[PDB]
């Protein structure tokens, strides 16, 4: 019922849904398991425009059936004609992923790895997020880096980084290493404050040494924009904004 055409990255295939009029489909061939799956089941019947489809599991180890969308936010960007993106058109789809990611924390679900390469982009212009529920650190959020927590913030912190790379197409943190990362970053917020610095981590706060204009690295960044970077881009978990608060602020 499926033939795979071409290899992707488990590891996604590119097949042909032969019951289904030989449309294109993404074949992922990979007890928490079967949970996980009994989720993303779950997740599919609200079946949410932002988020890809999920057309069948089969069984026989476990594969996987996504509708296909023939590119992702990394292609979108290498193609888009210079000056870039339009502002309104960053608006919208970072409008249409955070309409997505407070799907998933509604239901408690962390994508934990958001990034470009996951995050697809339909014939229509429509964002879906892709490869959850089952390296670059360019977007991993600060208390992941450290080893500390791993809630739902952790995704905000990847929005404020994709966020920005619409603007400057390019990556805004990027790292070599955990530790890389971590200075990298910092260098642009500053450091946190010993009040907001985990109490549990092995890297020291003192293990780095200001702030710094954020429109310097996102060039044509509105105020309402930067104001909802920097609420993304927050250091503290805690006190970084969520999804769904960031669908009503200002900027939208
Ligand atoms: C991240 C990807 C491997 C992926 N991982 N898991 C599911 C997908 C998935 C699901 C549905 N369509 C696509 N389309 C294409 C989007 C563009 N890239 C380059 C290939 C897959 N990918």
């Amino acid at each position: 019922q499926y033939e795979c055409v071409a290899e992707i990255g488990g590891k996604v295939f590119k097949a042909r849904d032969l019951k289904n009029g030989g449309r294109f489909v993404a074949l992922k061939r990979v007890l928490s398991t079967i949970r996980e799956v009994a989720v993303l089941r779950h997740l599919e019947t609200f079946e949410h425009p932002n988020v890809v489809r999920l057309f069948d599991v089969c069984t026989v180890k476990l594969t996987l059936v996504f509708e296909h969308v023939d590119q992702d936010l990394t292609t979108y960007l290498d193609k888009v004609p210079e000056p870039g993106v339009p502002t309104e058109t960053i608006k919208d789809m970072m409008f249409q992923l955070l309409r997505g990611l407070d799907f998933l924390h509604s239901h408690r679900v962390v994508h934990r790895d958001l990034k470009p390469q996951n995050i697809l982009v339909t014939s229509s212009g429509q964002i879906k997020l892709a490869d959850f529920g089952l390296v670059t650190l360019w977007y991993r959020a600060p208390e992941v880096l450290l080893q500390s927590s791993y809630a739902t913030p952790v995704d905000l912190w990847s929005v404020g980084c994709i966020f920005a790379e619409m603007f400057r197409r390019k990556p805004l943190f990027r790292g070599s290493s955990d530790v890389d990362q971590l200075g990298k970053i910092l260098d642009v917020i500053g450091l946190p404050g010993e009040e907001d610095w985990p109490r549990d981590v092995a890297l020291p706060r003192q293990a780095f040494h200001s702030a710094q204009p954020i429109e310097k690295f996102v060039t044509d960044i509105d105020e309402l924009g930067k104001d909802l970077l920097l609420k993304c881009l927050t250091f503290n978990p805690a006190k970084r904004i969520s999804a769904y608060s960031a669908l009503s602020h200002p900027y939208f």
